[PDB]
């Protein structure tokens, strides 16, 4: 046993309360280094005949990545207090892993050797609005969805679909267009709409805000926003807006003042100014988003900027009943502001989804005192490298999925915002080099994956394009030009997702085929329900053996409806190039 | 290289801001497995070609424990944003460690492979009141320090210091007595007093609070507490009271009501009651501290309880201007409360020391939004197992120390409460089996370690006693029963600490000696000065070789003033049993 590979520390993904009386403990060890692991646990104050009263609970291996095995165990301390450690077995060898280090036999003359989870508290629990977990989102870039109102469209707005978007072009897309097509989305199966910035800004993306309390004229007005939202509610479709609090635009009144009045400005402390007077050349003398002079960074530590953004956050909630906030560049704003943002928001409307845009490991913002979830880009990376780019093996793809998942606690993973693309990346059909077969696979895994998936407008009907701005082409409404194959495929899966809970709340695990090269086999398990998926990731037909205890096992093909049983010789599924298949497993 | 022993994750002790512009990073690896490590760092948006602009920096081994080596790197990011990785070499064999796993060559087309520290925010910076860093506390158990006023001594008080303490005995200790001896403490070098519970309670230890708003009548009145706190301040001594918020006493008004009226009582929610009415036969039917009926657990989630305790919190600060709160059993209260607690305490007085009593790994309570520090018992353990009990070798001792130190951020270690014994543990002299020489060593290592040490009343004159109630004997004021040699020792060392900023705020490292069993060599360095310490932990004299490169190196014996230069002819200290010596190292 390699001690140096064994690790556990009382927090985040390793130790957390799942509910008011249940604790989740996770242990990490070198892959296949340990035969079995058992959690040694007991209440820190229970001592009889002058000896601590602890108990042994076997831990379950939940997954493996490139280097480790991860073990799980849920416990319900008698009086909500718990001291604990781990006993590892491998051959006649035995190791006891504690906070005090490794031992070869359970020490018992003292409870200080052990890791400790002081107490379970309802208020410190992590809790995201539960509805989000059964929602399938639709990300829309207004300027490119549908010009429902040709009168407010910006001047110069080129004919719909005329040519490719430029970082500065316009096509008159607006809030009405969204309202005008809700029928298309309801049909598709969408139950949530995430809109990129829609407030006042000179650009076509609106990330350089000029007025947070004003819907941008070229989209509509407050009256129009209410109608879209209200109308969305009736069709059972939650709405979420993008909140750009990290930075303002070159035309944000408070900034224009500093720009003109210098250090005497009443707003000079609303930004990160290094010295006056403000200057743009050679380069800004103030902080900005990246190195964009048009996007000056706001000082969320300044009490007035804080009070301002909180009000902006509660205004649209209180007055328009939005269901969520997509915090743009959320990781660049202080944890303190985020802690207040959650208090203000949740007090006003508890079930509002607070989603942070963090392009990397986000454990620090996901401890229940800040964001409910964060856009899962690591997910996108992994999924695209395997299904679209075919760069990594099935085995590896399984290790990456297992890795990222075990990086956060279960209750966090259940509310994750899984996306395959957005207005910040190339189109998936394009990443797939135009191969619709590969894409269908992307949609399959995303829709069979636990969390809160989000589809980028057009993706369902095969829209193409490279990275920004090529990915922001005008939505395709002409049927003779939109892929019907994909559309029904996505409509098909969104459906199966609703019928099978295990598909949206289930635990996931990968089965190993002798050839973990192109064959990916995994299964979701809500606990009761149990779906199995098999995907042939290769351009050639394949006979994939499907491992499963044939004793009292029945499968139900979720595509055809067909059904059948399993015997001594476990059935072998045949799939065409890039074929897949979903089976519902029943144990009788 | 063993990939399984290599580890880093963008948070807590591995990645944090040291100040408004500096950022600290750690990386651990299998012991002696890597030769050198370079930090690959660069701003996330700094691009030119299709390459991300980064710089390489060397990381220095800051120490190592039983299994790993720990590397360090201090970086002041140009625009306060950072993306980074690690290049590990072993005999000039590259290996790149990133958030996306390992590679042989450095990734360069995308910054998503890299760990990330989004932004350095002054407001999220961890920050404990600076004065503590130089303070040396003296914990007093009121009922046993001095009887400066007999008239208010409980009936039954036994002749001071004549009998052994019992769980229910009293000797007449009072606040007036502490006032009568402040000179003894000023003479000692003490610059801060931590008092155990002093608010109204029936027991002698006062942990079963009857009323959080009144001083126990037997200790004195608000008038006297004023006098004490003011005279301390006059002599430059901070005062820290004990906060028992986890659980109230049996005689606590709101609890007496819940007991009388039962389920009717408007205080029913104030506690953790399972079923009405209250009882205690098999075990209490309401949560308690451990299983102590007379100590019912408070419900800090209830807004009334929370308002009450917070009022108690700020009351004493406002009315008596105490300098810190020692939060009893702090770990069993929720984090949501500790966050409010800080906001309120710190709002009222930014320089109050919020010390939480947590008997284990406290990273969760030491992130900056809660406690400024915790009572470091792991330090107490490590130190006692080496100097007192002699159950571990010096290399092992160094390991544990390096372990507990690398588990926390440097600025957190800077405000650590380092105690060697308390009212809840046995007397260090008794643990040392009566060997003053060993106690001398304990104070040495303690009074030369970075942080906020704390002496327990009587340990400076060598009092004795086993664990509670034995450690609670009356203070001994007869110099005929005090151990002067020891007293002068403590005094002597508190002076050296006051003199050398390296001793109290410097960095520590352990030099590999010849006999890695009983000879301990270590030094404290805060860039500027450097003090060297050499200990001989054995019952026989020894000629220990001092490990130093003789080139413009001068040593100044910090005990005798004796001075001399480094030459391969005088780098060997000859010590007697349990002998020790300190040197100031001058680099000329
Ligand atoms: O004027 C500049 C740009 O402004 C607008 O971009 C927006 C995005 O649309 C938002 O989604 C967001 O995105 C940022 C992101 O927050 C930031 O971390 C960074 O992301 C990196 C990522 O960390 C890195 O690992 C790698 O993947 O590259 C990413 C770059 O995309 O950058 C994103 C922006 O590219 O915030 C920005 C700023 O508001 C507008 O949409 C763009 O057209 C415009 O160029
Ligand atoms: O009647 C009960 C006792 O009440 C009083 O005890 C106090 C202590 O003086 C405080 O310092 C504190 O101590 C707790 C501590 O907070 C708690 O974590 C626990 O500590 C254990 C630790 O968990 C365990 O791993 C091991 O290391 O032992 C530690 C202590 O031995 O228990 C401590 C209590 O001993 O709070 C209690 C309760 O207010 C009173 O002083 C005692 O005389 C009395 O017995």
């Amino acid at each position: 046993m390699r001690k140096e590979a064994i690790y556990h520390r009382p927090a985040d993904n390793f130790a957390y309360a799942y509910d008011s009386e249940t604790l989740h403990l996770r242990l990490r060890t070198k892959k296949d280094d340990i035969d079995r692991v058992e959690l040694l646990h007991g209440d820190p104050y229970d001592w009889q005949n002058g000896a601590w009263q602890f108990q042994m609970m076997p831990m379950r291996k939940t997954g493996s990545d490139e280097l480790f095995d991860y073990w799980f165990a849920e416990v319900k301390p008698p009086y909500r207090r718990l001291r604990y450690g781990f006993v590892l077995y491998s051959g006649e060898e035995k190791l006891v892993y504690t906070e005090k280090g490794f031992y070869f036999e359970v020490p018992t003359d003292d409870t200080a050797y052990y890791f400790c989870f002081p107490f379970l508290h309802r208020v410190d629990l992590f809790e995201a609005p539960d509805w989000v977990k059964d929602t399938v989102w639709y990300q829309i870039f207004p300027e490119r969805f549908a010009n429902g109102n040709p009168s407010i469209s910006p001047e110069g707005s080129r004919p719909w679909g005329s040519e490719d978007p430029t970082p500065t072009s316009f096509f008159g897309g607006d809030l009405q267009g969204i309202i005008d097509h809700l029928d298309y989305l309801v049909d598709l199966g969408i139950t949530g709409i995430y809109l990129t910035p829609i407030f006042r800004s000179p650009s076509n993306h609106k990330y350089d805000t000029a007025d947070y309390f004003e819907v941008d004229p070229h989209f509509g007005d407050k009256e129009t926003l209410k109608t879209l939202i209200d109308r969305c509610h009736e069709k059972g479709i939650r709405v979420m807006l993008d909140a750009v609090f990290n930075h303002c635009g070159y035309e944000f009144a408070p900034f224009q003042d500093v720009w003109k009045n210098g250090e005497s400005s009443k707003y000079k402390d609303w930004f990160h100014i290094h010295e006056f007077p403000l200057q743009t050349e050679p380069r800004p003398n103030y902080d900005t988003f990246a190195f964009v002079p048009q996007m000056p960074k706001l000082n969320t530590a300044n009490p007035e900027v804080k009070r301002y953004l909180l009000d902006v956050a509660t205004y649209w909630i209180r007055e328009f009943d939005i269901d969520g906030w997509r915090l743009d560049v959320a990781n660049e704003i202080d944890h303190e502001f985020w802690r207040e943002f959650r208090q203000e928001v949740k007090a006003l409307k508890p079930d509002v989804y607070i989603l942070g845009q963090i392009w990397h490991d986000a454990m620090p913002w996901l401890r229940g005192d800040q964001f409910d979830a964060v856009m899962n880009y690591p997910f996108t990376d992994g999924v695209l490298r395997f299904f679209a780019k075919e760069e990594i093996s099935a085995r590896q793809f399984a290790n990456q999925m297992m890795h990222v998942l075990h990086s956060y606690p279960n209750n966090v993973n259940e509310a994750a915002f899984n996306l395959l693309g957005s207005h910040d990346t190339s189109r998936i059909l394009t990443v797939c080099g135009g191969d619709i077969r590969k894409v269908k696979l992307l949609f399959l895994f995303q829709l069979t994956f636990t969390g809160s998936p989000c589809i980028y407008y057009g993706d369902e009907i095969g829209m193409t394009g490279g990275n920004d701005p090529e990915c922001r082409k005008c939505m395709v409404w002409d049927p003779m030009q939109q892929n019907k194959e994909l559309h029904q495929h996505v409509k098909q899966l969104i459906a199966l997702r609703k019928q099978y809970r295990s598909l949206r709340r289930g635990e996931i695990s990968f089965l190993h085929a002798d050839d973990e090269m192109n064959y990916l086999i995994y299964k979701k398990t809500d606990g009761d329900e149990t779906v199995l998926v098999i995907i042939n990731r290769s351009d050639q037909k394949a006979d994939i053996p499907i491992p499963l205890d044939a004793r009292g096992t029945w499968l139900v093909n979720l595509l055809t409806g067909e059904r059948f049983a399993a015997e001594a010789e476990t059935l072998c599924t045949s799939l065409p190039p890039y074929g897949f298949v979903l089976y519902a497993i029943e144990h009788w």
